[PDB]
């Protein structure tokens, strides 16, 4: 039995992040300053700005807006896309209609609007198309809108689970929407 | 003192690989075409085609990809897997998690997934099963998961290193895993 | 002028080889069964079992194995070496790098190793120290990692050439490690 | 009829034998300490060291050699060479190719080499060259490279023979190549 | 009483000898040139070539050649035999097996074989056929093949005697192969 | 002065001799048929076969032979003798040791063996006793033993003589050894 | 015619002969004891012992002698001589060449030698000188050396005839050699 | 009666002898000196020298001569002749067979020989011629051939008697032979 | 006295004698011729043959005889006898010994024979027989045989004288022998 052996040598090293979720990035205070809210909102930054783990409570409202729950610092000009999205209830009936993550700029304006669920599904054309993002400090929000009359009436705290993934490619042209394999 | 002698003669010659690795083999553009971002990855075809040598940064993220960084062209259909694997690290914490490297056909469907290293160890069964691959042209991508938090904050070049051999068989029927003795 | 003459006689007998090499010996088909490889590999065992013949082909890989290519039946427990080796390549440039000989047992661990060529070069100690094999059956092997960027584009058959001796004394008392005489 | 008659007188004495085959002559346990291999060869010299008688086995290898089965002590400087070799072999087909006697010095250089048969014939020139030999002792070895294909079998002990006569003249001057008459 | 006396008379001349025996006669360097060895042969010739006296030493060689110890010149063509052979050995067994005298031309062909001692007794045809010599220079040679295991350890120097006698007939018809008488 | 006379007379007659020397006496061609060799002797007998006289060459060799010179043609069995030996050479040295004459029967077995001169002397006990001869024919041969050293290089033709009487007395009773008085 | 007449008168006696032949005088075997061979010789003694008549056959020998044909005896000493010999022979050539008659001793010592003949002539001086002699008994013998060739093949009795006389004195002074008369 | 008477008157005178017998006559010792050997003759001239007696002995010899047994003195020159013979034997054989008488000269030439008895018996022509005798001295001599076998063993001296008478007429011229008349 | 005278005539005449002595009667030479002898006799016939006187010498003789000495003419026949002899002699001893005288016939035979003298003594019967005479001539011879040893040494002339008568009576009838007177 003849086998010919083929030899690849991967040498890992370590490079700044190009962006990164953070509060208050570079000590700007109007970039990310509202992760805390006593009993709303409770969102932090994974360990070393890797994403963001957020505690959310919706309440009976038709629009339930978290304004400024995380900064976006893009160290370097590059292309963001949403990869990938999974949500799962555990309720009988779906508590979420829409779901939407805004990055928006240090004056309010959006930049990018990311649909994550739309009328109670995940968003179907999942690895969207890269767009330019540059280098500086945005805001991120979410807004949830609930399908009423299906909340229920003794508060908890996993009426719902929503994880998004977010590509960058920090390379002069555009790259393909390369969605994200499993390890 | 009684000696028998026994003479074996072995002539060498050459063939062509069966399988090899490239960047853009048989001037396919769309097969490996990644191998130079400026300041994140660097890969390189070995002498000949024999293997592949990558410098690759990670960065702060939950996932980090690296795309089409080589092509294989296997020029002959014949059996594949994965031999060896060591990885050794020069940090006090282990910086990678996850580390699999795929094989991916034109259209980016994964035809072969080698988990190279899972949760910080290298995979126990190193001698997988010899699985088959057809005549063509494929891309190869590289996905490690780090250990956030242990991910220096100066930049490094040699965090960690992992070497793959890749065992091919060109043969009818698929041989036993047999491992790669040292020289 | 006075001459003396002294007379010896030589009565030469025959008696069954103590060790040979062959494909499947004594019927067992785990011992010597990839010597017929279609376009890699083609050994046959020399008249008798004296030795072995294997036109081997070296395909750009950095580790070309031929795994099984012949089987040693030891009928008696004696003692080996390695005799000689000698190498001679036709092209400019060495093709080999390094050249080992593996002695494996029925389930694939080395008993032996005989590091043919090291580094371009045969092995200085060529006399190497008589080590005991049991009567049995074993694999041999041959792995080839040669130079790449000096394997010619065009195929060949005549790269090079590599002749070995092994000697084995079939005594219970280990001999001196005796070389073999030109006739 | 006329008769004259011529009367020679000889009278014969005795002297220790100028060179002379042993096991282990005058003590020296290095000189022939391999006349008793149990099942391959059986050398012992002869009458009073007048010569050798060998019962050797050839084995179906490439090189059959059987070092050390005689020791020569040459006890005074003179001339030796090789006188007449006759070779007759009972099998169908000529079972030995080569033959070579060689004596060698104690740390195994050979001293001078004896081709007593070449490709399958005896030697054309049997009255070689006298040569010079220095009083102490030699190991003396043989090799036998056979026709493989030829050897049987089933063992046997009359496969061929072959005799062998040494002239030494212990004489100052190098004597002319005396042949060996038949008395 | 009456007697008849006869009286007879023989006047006795002399005539140069037709045969006689000699170191280097007539100058001839190559026809009796080895009657000095000087520890293992001396012979020389009887006054005026009436015959040879030859001191010999065996040696515990299968085979004692004396090569050239004398040149016998045949000045008139004639009958040359062997007349009578005498052997007395003062050792407890017999130390002589074979003893042949051999005379030969000049180029070391044989001419004439003159079998003194077969296997340890004189030959019993003493009178051997008067055969036919050319006016010449010969050589003559002995060969004595001992019985081993008979020779004393310690040397001698009467461990046999040898006496023969040659006839030769300086006539044109062969004569009867004539005894010597007992003066 | 008174003298007496006494008148004796004989009438002397003859008679065929009792014996006589011959050449091949009675036809027999066995009995005398050497007494002419060309160079080495010239023997007739005396007229009327009274006696031989023989002219002899000795020629350097230790037994100058000379078989069937003569032949003796007894007609009537009687009793012979040695009668009287006179040797004289005129040489300065005695050129002969040993001198025999020999009556040999037919078949070459000796009758009668006389010692004419022994260690260079005449045979002191002349008149020899009287033994018989039965009629027949007879060789008679003589032998001459040299002072080797004294024959000289010149050839001559008197060296010496030899002068023998031989009595016979044809009676039935054997005589006493009556010697020969000088006429 | 004056006559004176001279008377002269003898008277004759007797007396015993003082010399006389005979065969074994006075009873001594040893004297005259050879008379009577039965074909060579038949000698008697005159009437009275007065002579001796002889016939005697000669044979074609050397040397014809006749040894003791008659003896001696002279009862007193006295002076003996020889006094007249007559030699007629009936052969055309001369059978007798010497013919000698010897007295000899008891012991066989010559007392006296006669010869008779004289190379073929009789003896010039036939009065011999008178010798004396002893009383005793002597032996007479006659030698005969005949012309060889001139003996006749076929025998005869009367080749030849010699007469002798002797003269006896028994004086006690020599006589002078007084011839014999004829009568 | 008429007588006449005649007278005749002798006057005798004396006259010296003409020859006479004697001893040495005239003091010549040669001429008569052999009259007494002691045992074989006694010879003694008659007185006054008439005539001569002797005895005489025969001894068995075939010639018994007495030489000079008397002198013959002649002293005047006369005509000698034999006159008468007698002969008478006692023995019963006739012991004589022949006898002469011898005169010879000085020198022992015979001047005349007379046969006294020739065969046994007297002459018959008894006068015998006259023959002259010169003046001188001679000596006389008397041979006695006897018949053997008739003279006896035992000796005698009157075997026989010869009686002889010499007549000398001393006259100028021969006489008659006158014989001699009884008185 | 008467005387008577008687007267007687006688006258004488003369006739011639009837026998007479002569020398050479009647001219017959035979008869009477030897009377004259020079020295030794010398006889004549007496005056007219009356008688005869004769001078004779003996001479030491044993017989001295004398022939012849005178012839008797016998005329008549008639009757002779010896009448008387008478012998005288002078010397002291007897000269003559025997003396005879004989008358003899012409041819010597002897007719009558006279003893003149017998032993010294003169014939005792001197007239002797008168015996017969016939006419003729005849011889007378005298014999006289001496005593030898008387003959004296000096000779002499009358040594004896013998005288002798003759009768003869001329008548018919024979005479008695009557003697003769003296006148
Ligand atoms: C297996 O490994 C083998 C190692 O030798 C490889 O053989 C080499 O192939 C080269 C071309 O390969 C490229 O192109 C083919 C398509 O044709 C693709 O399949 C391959 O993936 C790859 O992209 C070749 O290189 C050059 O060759 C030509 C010159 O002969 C040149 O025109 C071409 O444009 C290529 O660039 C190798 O050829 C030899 O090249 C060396 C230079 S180098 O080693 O290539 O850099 C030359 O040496 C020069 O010689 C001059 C004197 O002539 C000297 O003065 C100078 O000092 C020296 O540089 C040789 O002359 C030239 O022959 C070729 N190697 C050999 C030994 O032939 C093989 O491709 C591998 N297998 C695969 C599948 O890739
Ligand atoms: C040492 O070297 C020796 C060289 O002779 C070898 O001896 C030979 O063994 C052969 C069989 O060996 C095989 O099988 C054994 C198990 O039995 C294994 O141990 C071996 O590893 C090996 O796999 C044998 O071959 C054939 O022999 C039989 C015929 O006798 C046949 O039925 C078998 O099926 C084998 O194929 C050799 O035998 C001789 O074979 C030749 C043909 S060949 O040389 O083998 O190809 C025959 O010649 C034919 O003869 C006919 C006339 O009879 C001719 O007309 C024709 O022209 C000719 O081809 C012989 O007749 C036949 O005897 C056998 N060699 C000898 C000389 O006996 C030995 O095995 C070696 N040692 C080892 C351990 O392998
Ligand atoms: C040349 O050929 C010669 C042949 O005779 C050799 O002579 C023999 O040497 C023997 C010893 O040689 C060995 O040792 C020497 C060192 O000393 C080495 O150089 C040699 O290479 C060799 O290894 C000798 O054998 C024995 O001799 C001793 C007895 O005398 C004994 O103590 C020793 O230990 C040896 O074993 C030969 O001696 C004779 O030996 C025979 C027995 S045998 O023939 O050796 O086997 C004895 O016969 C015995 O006698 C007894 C009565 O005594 C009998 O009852 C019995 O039946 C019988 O066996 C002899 O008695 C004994 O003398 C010796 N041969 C002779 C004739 O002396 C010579 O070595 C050769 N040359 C070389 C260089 O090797
Ligand atoms: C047959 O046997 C014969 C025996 O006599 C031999 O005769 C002798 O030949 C000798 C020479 O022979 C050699 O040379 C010839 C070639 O010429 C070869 O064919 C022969 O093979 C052989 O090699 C000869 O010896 C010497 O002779 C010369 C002197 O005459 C001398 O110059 C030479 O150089 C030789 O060396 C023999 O001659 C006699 O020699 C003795 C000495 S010896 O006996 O030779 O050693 C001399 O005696 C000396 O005399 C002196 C007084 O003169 C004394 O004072 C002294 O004491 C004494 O030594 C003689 O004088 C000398 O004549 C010669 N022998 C005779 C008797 O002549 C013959 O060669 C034999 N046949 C063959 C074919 O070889
Ligand atoms: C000298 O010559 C003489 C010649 O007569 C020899 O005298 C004869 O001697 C005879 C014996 O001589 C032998 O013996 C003596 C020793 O005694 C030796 O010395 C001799 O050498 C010799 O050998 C003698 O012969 C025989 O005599 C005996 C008889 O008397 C007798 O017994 C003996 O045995 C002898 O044989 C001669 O004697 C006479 O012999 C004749 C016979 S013959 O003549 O001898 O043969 C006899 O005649 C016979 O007589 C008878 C009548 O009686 C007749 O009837 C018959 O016809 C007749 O034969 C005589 O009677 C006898 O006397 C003897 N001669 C004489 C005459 O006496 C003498 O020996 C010589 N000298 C020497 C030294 O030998």
């Amino acid at each position: 039995d003849v086998i010919y052996y083929y030899q690849g040598q991967i040498t890992v090293g370590n490079v700044a992040p190009p962006m990164y979720f953070a509060i208050q990035p570079n000590g700007n205070a109007k970039i990310g300053n509202n992760s805390n809210v006593p009993s709303y909102i409770n969102a932090q930054p994974s360990s070393g700005g890797s994403g963001f783990t957020a505690q959310v409570n919706i309440t009976n409202a038709t629009y339930n807006y978290y304004f400024n729950f995380m900064g976006l610092a893009v160290s370097k000009t590059g292309y963001i896309y949403l990869a990938k999205v999974a949500y799962s209830y555990t309720a009988t009936n779906n508590p979420i209609q829409n779901a939407t993550l805004y990055i928006m700029n240090q004056q309010g304006q959006i930049v990018y609007k990311y649909k994550l669920i739309v009328n109670g599904v995940v968003n179907s054309t999942l690895p969207s198309t890269p767009l330019q993002i540059n280098s500086g400090s945005y805001i991120v929000s979410l807004l949830i809108v609930p399908y009423q009359g299906t909340l229920p009436k003794t508060p908890s705290n996993d009426l719902a689970t929503i994880t998004v993934n977010f590509g960058f490619s920090p390379m002069t042209a555009s790259p393909p929407p390369i969605p994200l394999p499993s390890p």
